């Protein structure tokens, strides 16, 4: 693909966002019109800074390979992402049955630490159990603020 980058400040640090004309690639944690470049980076900035209207924005269109070809592991992401609201949570369980997979926690578990444009596909959103957040790729403290940042029982500022 013909690669193009941009940063973004966030409450979190800078994000880089690298896509192509076929879609976002990958969102990146460092520490606006039509492409889908543009798209993503005004989803991330609603998501932070406007989270009220968050479901106005469109949701870019995605080009990593994992999204290229038909798998279990992108049946996650993208089932994540269309189901998965802003301050709600699925456990992997129910995730992996969304999926199509029932019994397959540990491949949910590996599907996610895969997943090359976090906070867009929530996998922040997905815990081990009503009591128990789980753990995170992207560190648990950062997935415990995202929560509150969506003001869910799990979160911690
Ligand atoms: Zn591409």
């Amino acid at each position: 693909c013909e690669m193009k980058r941009t940063t973004l400040d966030s409450p979190l640090g800078k994000l880089e966002l690298s896509g192509c004309e076929q879609g976002l690639h990958e969102i990146i944690f460092l520490g606006g019109g039509p492409e889908p470049l543009m798209q993503a980076t005004a989803w991330l900035n609603a998501y932070f800074h406007q989270p009220e209207a968050i479901e106005e924005f469109p949701v870019p269109a995605l080009h990593h390979p994992v999204f290229q070809q038909e798998s279990f592991t992108r049946q996650v992401l993208w089932k994540l992402l269309k189901v998965v609201k802003f301050g709600e949570v699925i456990s992997y369980s129910h995730l992996a049955a969304l999926a199509g997979n029932p019994a397959a926690t540990a491949a949910v578990k590996t599907a996610l630490s895969g997943n090359p444009v976090p906070i867009l596909i929530p996998c922040h959103r997905v815990v081990q159990g009503d009591l128990d957040v789980g753990g995170y790729e992207g560190g648990l403290a950062v997935k415990e603020w995202l929560l509150a940042h969506e003001g869910h029982r799990l979160g911690k500022r």
